[PDB]
């Protein structure tokens, strides 16, 4: 679970919460108020509260006096298993759980009963349910059949929740979780199965502008993005291969690792431990490989991956050096030059500069086998800001449009390789826009798109794909711009 995350608390509320309801080792995380876009890990230690800053400009969660992580859940899980790592040590022993339901998928808050019935009727199925605010009370609305809608009243009596009888709960989450395991049974046999929360994020593509406007009001974008973040706790899949000793210096950031079930396994085999790259296959529902920026010691592994997967198009979404820091080593030769990267050979045939990007025409082949030669097109997006996202999606859209046609013109082309520094933020953003635009491209303006469903799907294949709310908003803005210029 991710109950240690409190989305609506100030730093003072967090101090009093940990001092009165926690013990030494109690902790919580929360979004920042003094610097929006940042986070605060508040820990109780020796009767006093320490506030540790977490920064995310779009690449990773950078914990102050700690490490870099793909998700807040991966960060908490790491310190809850590796003690003595956070510093004079700071121990994360006891999560202080959040009773606030704002980030619940099923919680809607302000929503009338007619709006809820209209939502459950037009968008629901058997087991679809939601919870809305009633004068301090709530209403649980559930659909049953193959059909009807039932309204269960949720009373708040002395800071506890109940449906009229039986158990009293500390939160609406604890009530929902209980009636999900132990369903309410109606008089004449109807089982109020709370199978899945009502989907309200799936929209018809033609209505993107209306949704963006609703999300822009005082912000709707923030609730939807934080609701999506609460679902990351379900994606703590194993990353054991990336943790192995012989693979540790093959990772740009030691805690941002590929999921074992989706990682690209290398078979070029130079015999003891030659099967690892910090990369993952991303399959929608065209494929992708989401990867980190090369290190000097992984350049050969990268070209072995490109060759093995039959990839013909690489999308690089970072400059090699940003803010004085190496983000990706130069893994391609200078123009007209030929270089050998282990058993692989690469010639840079031609470079073409465009306003936002540079295209490099590369020829890749295995040393000793000329018949293995294929052209690999490297699209190097150069104008993405050091922090945040572009103010207009036009540049990224024209770039993705070009990348798409190059990929479509190559018969039997393998997955498109996408990379930034950690391979999760700009990488996830570029891939999610390309997925949503591929839907609107094939199935026209009369199609159903679901931005958080698409992100959750890509996040189960690589940790923390799409890092910030600014990127998430950029995705909505990019889909919108694509649809408007159609
Ligand atoms: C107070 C707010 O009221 C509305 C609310 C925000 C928008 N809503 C919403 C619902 N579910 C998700 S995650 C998701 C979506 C679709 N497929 C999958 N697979 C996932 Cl994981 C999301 N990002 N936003 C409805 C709930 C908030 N509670």
């Amino acid at each position: 679970s991710r109950r240690w995350f409190h989305p609506n608390i100030t730093g003072v509320e967090a101090e009093n919460l940990l001092l009165t309801r926690g013990v030494d080792g109690s902790f919580l995380a929360r979004p920042s108020k003094s610097n929006p876009g940042d986070f605060t890990l508040s820990v109780r230690r020796n009767g006093a509260v320490t506030h540790i800053k977490i920064q995310n400009t779009g690449d990773y969660y950078d914990l102050y006096g700690g490490e870099k992580f793909a998700t807040l859940a991966e960060l908490v899980q790491y310190y809850m298993e590796h003690h003595g790592q956070l510093k004079d040590v700071i121990e994360l022993k006891y999560p202080l759980n959040c009773a606030d339901p704002t980030s619940e998928r099923w919680f809607h808050g302000h929503l009338s009963g007619k709006e809820a019935e209209k939502l459950l009727t037009e968008k629901g199925k058997h087991g679809s349910f939601l919870v809305r605010e009633s004068p301090g009370d709530f209403v649980l609305s559930v659909r049953t059949g193959d059909s009807k809608v039932t309204h269960v009243m949720i009373r708040c009596q002395e800071l506890k929740y109940d449906v009229g009888g039986g158990e009293r709960f500390d939160s609406l989450t604890d009530l929902v979780e209980h009636y999900k395991k132990n369903p309410m049974v109606e008089t004449l046999g109807t089982v109020l199965q709370l199978k899945q929360p009502l989907n309200t994020t799936r929209i018809n593509a033609a209505e993107i502008e209306s949704r963006v406007r609703e999300l822009s009001k005082l912000q709707g974008f923030w609730e939807e993005f934080e609701t999506l973040q609460q679902q990351e706790c379900k994606l703590l899949y194993s990353r054991k291969e990336g943790q192995r000793q012989e693979n540790k210096n093959k990772n740009r950031y030691k805690n941002i690792l590929p999921f074992d079930h989706t990682r690209v396994v290398l078979h070029d085999g130079d015999p003891p431990v030659s099967d690892y790259i910090n990369a993952n296959i991303i399959m929608p529902e065209k494929s992708y490989i989401a990867t980190q920026g090369c290190l000097q010691n992984t350049v050969n592994d990268f070209w072995r991956m490109v060759f093995q997967e039959n990839s013909r198009v690489i999308v690089m979404t970072t400059k090699e050096v940003e803010r004085g820091k190496s983000k990706c080593v130069k893994y391609w030769p200078d123009e007209y030059a030929l270089k050998e990267y282990g058993v692989m050979r690469v010639r840079n045939v031609k470079e073409s500069a465009a306003h936002d990007y540079t295209l490099r025409e590369l020829k890749l082949s295995k040393v000793g086998q000329g018949n293995t030669e294929r052209t690999v097109w490297q699209y190097h997006f150069r104008t993405w800001p050091d922090h945040g996202v572009p103010s207009d999606p036009g540049g990224v859209l024209d770039f993705l449009e070009e990348v798409h046609h190059k990929q479509e013109s190559i018969m039997d082309a393998g997955p498109v390789v996408v990379h930034c520094s950690a391979g999760i933020g700009r990488t996830g953003t570029f891939i999610v826009i390309d997925i949503l635009i591929d839907i609107i491209r094939e199935k026209g303006v009369d199609c159903d798109i679901d931005v958080p469903k698409t992100i959750q799907m890509v996040r189960s294949q690589r940790s923390g794909m799409v890092q910030t709310e600014a990127q998430y908003r950029f995705i909505y803005m990019a889909v919108q711009h694509y649809i408007e210029t159609l």
